[PDB]
């Protein structure tokens, strides 16, 4: 009756640059797919549907996890990887991204991309003739989100994403934000985006948001105030308050405004909710263990910054199930797009 | 015949053309084109299997560095690529000791990098074959793509019958190049550009004589009209090459500017079929930072070629940087393949 | 014995048995055999390993790559730069997040602590690369070309003399692994770069239990005579101060592995060793900086030992790749 290739024949060769160019059935796909290719490499059955394909990483930021969820994923499909990092290219000095996207796509299957304007990344998705995939943007960071709503579909019991209710807490503009409220929107389901309103998201793409959620059943509440935002979550969701790229002078801008939006144990108790549960989809700055993690709340008298050490190293916190998560769904892209 | 030539090359280095004949080139551009058709037939044999290959690379790359990763992996290869910091190279390890330990551990070796004589000090040291993915004298790899794609863009013509020109900085790496492989092939090329920047005296005097043989002709000239008049094909690259000081534009634009590749150009070979092709990357407009800055001092749009020529019907320049991978191919191929 | 290496880090030598020791260096002669008879059976297929470099390096990176490739598995090689590590991720976190996606991890860098704080996070095989304080893959592959090179003399049997800086990480991991393997080592430099006593008392409870022998002093002709190997290495490492060169070459320069250093030890087999890079002539920047400041040729060792009949340099660098090979099909193979 139900078993059906219509919905993977749509996603063979497509882009994947950012949420809003998918439906809500396409994400439910790509996330069911993550979760069978994640059970079949731990039952050593997985079956290699990228073997003989090239695959480029273009790195124009700073990656571990990004870059290595990729390369595994490549490495246990059967694909070959060429990582492109930040130095000893051609690309952006000395090369146009037309030109580069021309290239790459005569030589290689399937390109990622991690940088700067997502206008980049659409014009490379545009002119290469093969699946570009983001890796993360300024404005976008969508493969993140597959990772996300996986793990908390696997940390809930009997719920679908449609019915768990979540709050992200911070710099709410920022590529982690934007995307997890085009996901939450797509998906159905209840997002708070509780921070200082001069970073909540663009009106713009809120509205579309919206728009979105009006047709799902999800819920969108900005707010500043942490005890309204928070209460009833099934997760809380963090991320540095400065991004790759910003200028450190925007520590000084930030940390007085974001301070009030640290999650800490209080925060978690004002969800009311015992079984609550800490995302973040690192890196974080949680103690003094990092450079810039030291320095920065140092200057400020502060243990550590967007989350501190007692909530992050908790039984509440499932971050590294979270990063793990990002190497099945990053397969599940691949897979899908170029798999054959 | 082609059987000669294949017994010949194994284990040979790839350090520049000069250390080749007609034949072996001749050799190596049909071999390129036999596994251009395996790999898009799905027929491909990998002769690498089970080979290593390390990729040394002193100065940046996009399509070199990619054309030897993915020839390497459908060829059945491994590599390691070492860029330009990471490496004990150069400031904690002399090239002949580098040379010797890679060679213990790796099958193969591609040198990108500065003088040729760094290169040659590799290739003697190592102990296996070494492949020379551009050096500030020559550009050998690229040179063979460039034979390819002009043959496959020519009609049943061979490469003794086809004339060129190449514009602008004419001695550095792609015109030295270009200059050797014609002369070994019975082209017909033009080099134009100021003379001070014609080729240095004794590699033309090494070219001629070739020729002669062969024959090529070899035309040096500051006259755009005269020197392109009657072309299949017109390339350039960039005014100023990796490695050279930054300082270099300032005095060198006006000087080149004359022999920018714009419509006009193509216009005075009298041929509508001209064909366009430049080794990239190329500052063509302002979508790069060096290319837009560079541009915006002299009040340009493009540098060394016009959007309109480089994105016209007449640009073959992409089917040029694909077969820049089929080239390197048959390289390793033929030096290390069983 | 295969059995107990199973998941093992290879953080230190100190960590091994005497056996253990030698049953990798058997290991990386039957790899190296198989290699070059094409009978080679890979192990570790479908495994992914990372390769973790907060120093440069050539050798080591390489070794490690071959090795991984040979056996079947695939590589992530993450630089100094273009990471989170460090600066904006600590290791505790970057030891969980890469043990989630990796079978194995190796890391060189700088204290040894860090090593040890990623071998108990990660959850997988991790294998030291080089830190400040030990070298562990440099010395099994010194001991399996010392072995080579020797005609049917044991470990036990072999007398060898380090020139130099005694206190880096090779020359302690030289003395750890000759106490631990019963053999008879001179550590000669000058005494302020003696490695640490502590150090050197725990190497000679392991060596009055194997019959080994340890001698530091700063006469050369008494620390070289009837030596089977000269080993040296730079004066000055990777991470220590480029200010350390005006502080050490006055006391160094004595300890420079020349002809006549071979000649004091009367054996005219004698063997010469460096674990490489060397600063034998002014084809490296740095090398012909120093050597240029101080009207000197070569520093720790002379282009005309270098190159001699009696280096085996290339062999011992050869020897990088197989040895690493062998701990990582011990500690990760099936
Ligand atoms: N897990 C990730 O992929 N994290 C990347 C850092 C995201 C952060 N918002 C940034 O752009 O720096
Ligand atoms: N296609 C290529 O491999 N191009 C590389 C650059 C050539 C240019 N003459 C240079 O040396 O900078
Ligand atoms: N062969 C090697 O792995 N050499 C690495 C350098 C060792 C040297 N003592 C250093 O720490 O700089
Ligand atoms: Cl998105
Ligand atoms: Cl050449
Ligand atoms: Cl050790």
């Amino acid at each position: 009756y139900f078993q059906s290739n219509a919905m993977a024949f749509n996603l063979r060769n497509r882009n994947f640059l950012k949420l809003l160019d998918f439906s809500t059935k396409e994400i439910q796909f790509l996330i069911d797919l993550s979760a069978d290719l994640k059970k079949a490499k731990y039952a050593g059955t997985e079956q290699k549907k990228l073997l003989g394909k090239n695959i480029a990483l273009i790195f124009e930021k700073a990656s571990t996890r990004t870059r290595c969820a990729f390369e595994v994923a490549a490495f246990d499909q059967g694909a070959q990887v060429t990582y492109i990092g930040p130095s000893g290219s051609q690309i952006g000095d000395k090369e146009s991204m037309k030109d580069t996207a021309r290239v790459l796509g005569r030589m290689y299957d399937g390109i990622q991309y991690r940088g700067f304007g997502q206008a980049i990344v659409e014009e490379l998705g545009a002119f290469a003739g093969v699946p570009v995939w983001n890796g993360l943007t300024d404005e976008f960071h969508p493969t993140q989100i597959l990772a996300d709503f996986l793990t908390m579909l696997e940390h809930s019991q009997g719920k679908a994403l449609a019915d768990i209710q979540f709050a992200y807490l911070g710099d709410a503009r920022n590529n982690v934000g934007n995307s997890l409220m085009v996901g939450a929107a797509k998906m159905g389901m209840d997002i708070r985006l509780v921070g200082p309103q001069a970073y909540w998201p663009d009106e713009e793409l809120v509205a579309a948001c919206q728009a979105i959620a009006k047709q799902t059943g999800g819920k969108i509440t900005l707010t500043e105030n942490v005890a309204e935002g928070v209460q009833g979550c099934d997760f809380l969701y963090t991320d540095v308050w400065v991004s790759m790229g910003e200028s450190p002078e925007a520590w000084d801008e930030r940390v007085a405004l974001m301070k009030p939006y640290q999650v800490n144990m209080n925060v978690l108790k004002q969800t009311g909710n015992p079984n609550v549960k800490f995302m973040h989809c690192l890196p974080a700055f949680h103690n003094d263990e990092t450079t810039i993690g030291k320095q920065v709340a140092d200057k400020f008298g502060m243990k550590g910054l967007e989350v501190t050490e007692e909530v992050f190293e908790s039984e509440h916190s499932i971050v590294f199930d979270e990063a793990e998560n990002r190497m099945h769904t990053i397969k599940a892209v691949m897979v899908a797009t170029l798999g054959s």
